[PDB]
């Protein structure tokens, strides 16, 4: 007895009476959350048709999980569309029209979600909050952002979380294909990102938790994207990075810096000072090869005194861009 809900007040009233949930093309009404946050433990959430939201000039967002043991799919030629280029401005979340958040996969345990299909994210795509979940298969575009002044339409912001594993994504944006704030057994492999910013841990510090411990980025892809690899901290902020892994990335038209890592950033952007309360050790580099721009850089590495330590890097091959000649406290097992 599959419960089947062609609307969002449906959808909110009921799925907590139902194990095996069908969303049927539902037309999310304007200035409303598509609330599913009160879903039934261990029951199953499938996306049909083309899941809309009407549009209004909010913070969102615009869909909210929640439970556990949850398993989320999605029918054959699925697709939640955020139709951003309504909001789209060229600005974002830094300015112009208010613009809602998209996905919000908070307070969720255990679950899966599989093939989530989504286009055109007003700004960020998703946030995960969240506990022992995988997120497989997801196919995030917002390529039309490229052309229609699409802004911060990040992948997946991750913070506050504990186990989560990202597996075959395909991100296609303007900003970050994943940023990590925080969180602990973090993983991301066999993605394909396009576009953005690249694979981000941070920006660190600030924040209610300002940790970021085990993770784990590999075997994907970044291109014709600003950056490659980056790790991000707060100037003057506490917190802590550690355990970074990343290996077997290629990169490809990367055009600012292939592998960047700075503790500088304030109020969103590199002072050209980095500080030393947020200590980035255990970093891993193995393998990271592909092509640059000519106006990138290499590698640029802008660590505060003893503050970046216990690095091991291997096989850093990019061809193209150039030499930075300004890294600062450079940890002896890696190289600008
Ligand atoms: C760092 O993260 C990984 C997960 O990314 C943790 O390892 C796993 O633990 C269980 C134990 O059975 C395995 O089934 C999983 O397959 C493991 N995951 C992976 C990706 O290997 C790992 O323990 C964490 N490291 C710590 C906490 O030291
Ligand atoms: C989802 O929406 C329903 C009605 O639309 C509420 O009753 C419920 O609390 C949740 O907000
Ligand atoms: C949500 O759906 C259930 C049926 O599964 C209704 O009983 C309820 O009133 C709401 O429409």
């Amino acid at each position: 007895s599959t419960c089947t809900f062609t609307s969002a007040s449906e959808a909110s009233e009921s799925i907590s009476s139902c194990s095996d949930v069908v969303l049927s093309s539902i037309e999310v009404p304007a200035g409303e959350t598509l609330d599913l946050s009160d879903a039934a433990d261990g029951s199953t959430i499938t996306f049909e048709g083309t899941t809309s939201f009407g549009y209004k000039e909010w913070k969102g967002p615009l869909i909210r999980f929640g439970g556990k043991d949850l398993t989320v799919t999605m029918a054959d030629g699925a697709v939640i569309d955020g139709d951003g280029s309504r909001w789209w401005d060229s600005k974002g979340t830094n300015g112009g029209k208010t613009k809602p958040k998209f996905m919000y996969i908070h307070d969720v345990e255990d679950s899966t979600f599989k093939g989530i299909n989504i286009k055109n994210t007003p700004v960020q795509a998703i946030s995960v909050q969240a506990t022992n979940v995988h997120l497989n298969d997801f196919t995030i575009d917002n390529s039309d952002g490229d052309d229609n002044g699409g802004h911060n339409t990040d992948g997946f912001d991750i913070s506050e979380s504990t186990g989560v594993y990202i597996s075959g994504a395909t991100v296609k944006n303007q900003d970050d294909c994943i940023a990590i704030n925080s969180g602990e057994s973090i993983s991301f492999t066999g993605g394909t990102c396009s576009g953005g910013h690249g694979l981000s841990i941070g920006s660190v510090g600030g924040r209610d938790d300002n940790t970021v411990k085990n993770v784990t980025i590999s075997d994907s892809t970044v291109s014709n994207s600003a950056n490659g690899v980056r790790i991000k901290t707060i100037y003057k902020e506490t917190g802590d990075v550690s355990e970074i892994t990343y290996s077997n990335i290629q990169l490809s038209g990367i055009t600012d810096y292939g592998i960047v890592i700075e503790q500088d950033y304030e109020n969103g952007s590199p002072t050209g000072t980095p500080s030393t309360g947020i200590p980035i050790t255990d970093v891993t580099v193995d393998g990271v090869t592909g092509t640059l721009e000519d106006d990138a850089t290499q590698v640029y590495i802008l660590c505060g005194d003893g503050s970046c330590s216990d690095w091991t890097w291997s096989g850093v091959d990019l061809s193209g861009g150039k030499t930075s000649d300004k890294c600062e406290n450079v940890p002896s097992g890696a190289s600008c």
